């Protein structure tokens, strides 16, 4: 597994050899610093390239506990051989799947797990950042309980596509177009609460269909005019009622040894219209997470403009070059 | 490896890359030599569902210019489906390399010129555009035939990423008008073009300066009928706002080269995709009635929209979504 960077990387143990490239534990030989080094050759793999522009202007630009943090990505010296991007950041021991996976955890762990991804999740969209694929595996974890997201592959800023699974997205997401709210990300972490709960997804659909049918299971089946008072959509009004009509599922009563207040958080954020779902801010303030929250401490993040990631806005199809100069720029200022 | 029917020989390899390797393989059974690629696509959104389009346009096609596929391995477990063998029809080289490694007489010039034209044309004909025509997607064998491959990009007729856009037409980049017959016909005359010249007639270095190079050999155009077939404000601005050169004479650009090949050039190489040439009245013209033959030249048959389905569903896919395309198109 060739690295060819700085001297004063010692190299340790890969942490994990993924489709991007691989994560490897290093040390900085000077400070004796501990970091994660990412080895990535996407030229070849366009898709691959926006996404790690993405996150390395995402990354970069916050300054905030709760999400990654870039240290520096090497710079290569000619962009005719520039096949390989490097990122130094900080090493994180394991992420949020991971974890539910192995431990049992105590009401408190999950209230301060998930405040903290609410937390990130406020500065994000404060900041008009929406995540767009928020999952237990994209919420990395520190061995003393630092919850960090990461993974902006999907990310875009606010005012066809692929993803790994459906199970954390949002219904009014699957059913129209409105694939950017900031609500869609506020549904994940409706999902993300419940997996702490039961310690398994909630609604692991096994296509687009069964997905549906797995999350009226619970939340109720939407049919009146003031339930689809969001589905402006003709098409997803029919297809709804191509779906039983369920009621929704008593979660308190099937779920009796959870905190009734992390059931109450969860129904707020488990709704089907967008615009009756809480917000991160009102979700912090929620009871539930009372012993964690103080506003004076929930950052409200700066505004991005879209011009951040202007690619999104024109049609003009991207070259290979393209995106080689954008990674290149993005990395020598 | 190559986890494959031991009716076959390997014999060695001839590439690789993302996709995943490529190589030479006898069929032990008729002795036929073939290709046998491997890919491995399910990590990787784009390539499978760029892998789904070629399996289903080559599948499909049984003309001379289009790359024969003829088998694909039959996985027999979705669970453990993670590659993909396809069996097609071995090439030596592609003309992208043969330009790139001598004079070609300008008989060679129409030939191969004559023989792409004859492939757009059945695909035209049947609805497809390749959108993406180059050098070196023209796969050539040693009889020198020419076989049109790489249609992960092409549509139905009733955004993306690209390698370069050194072929693409001036009214594809500048309009949304991005899935025209047309736009083959002026990656055409690059091919062309680049036949005589032996190198890329436009290398841009990036957008604009695509477009400072186009205009700076056809013209720019700044008429009212220039700008006829470009609907776009954004987009008339934007022409009229770039260095305004008028179109530099082909002849005194290509001198070594036959007149007649030139005036089919200057028919293909132009702004407006309304008066651009057509691939049938491409082989028709001049240049091209030594191998021109209104018999041997399929016109196709249309193809319905649904033959790529997936290009109107605006649903995110999931890998699984992407394992089943393929997996139904090699089953069905």
């Amino acid at each position: 597994i060739v690295y060819n960077i700085s001297s004063d990387f010692q190299l340790k143990s890969l942490l994990g050899e993924g489709a991007y490239g691989v994560v490897c534990s290093a040390t900085h030989k000077p400070t004796g610093e501990i970091v994660a080094i990412k080895k990535i050759e996407p030229f070849d793999k366009p898709l691959f390239a926006l996404r790690t522009l993405r996150e390395i202007k995402i990354l970069k630009h916050f300054k905030h506990e709760n999400i990654i943090t870039i240290f520096n990505i090497q710079r290569p010296d000619s962009f005719e051989n520039f096949n390989e991007v490097y990122i130094i950041q900080e090493l994180m021991q394991t992420d949020l799947h991971r974890v539910i996976s192995t431990q049992m955890l105590s009401d408190d762990h999950i209230q301060y797990f998930i405040y903290q991804t609410l937390r990130a999740v406020k500065v994000l969209h404060g900041s008009n950042v929406i995540h767009r694929d928020l999952k237990p595996s994209n919420l990395l974890i520190n061995s003393n309980c630092d919850l960090k997201v990461c993974d902006f592959g999907l990310a875009r800023i606010i005012d066809v596509e692929f993803v790994a699974t459906r199970w954390y997205r949002a219904p009014e997401v699957m059913l129209t177009s409105a694939k950017y709210s900031r609500a869609m990300d506020v549904w994940s972490c409706g999902c993300i609460l419940a997996e702490l709960f039961l310690r398994r997804p909630i609604f692991p659909g096994r296509d687009y269909r069964h997905q549906l049918l797995l999350i009226f299971g619970i939340i109720g089946t939407p049919h009146s005019d003031n339930d689809l008072r969001c589905i402006e959509s003709p098409r997803a009004r029919e297809y709804i009622k191509s779906l039983p009509m369920y009621p929704a599922a008593p979660l308190e009563k099937m779920f009796p040894r959870v905190n009734p207040k992390g059931i109450d958080l969860l129904q707020r954020m488990l709704v089907f219209d967008p615009a009756k779902r809480i917000t991160a801010k009102e979700a912090l303030e929620h009871p539930y997470l009372q012993t964690y929250h103080d506003p004076n401490d929930e950052p409200e993040g700066e505004p991005i403009p879209p011009s951040f990631f202007e690619f999104d806005h024109y049609k003009e199809a991207l070259t290979t070059k393209d995106l080689k100069k954008l990674i290149w720029n993005e990395i020598f200022s």
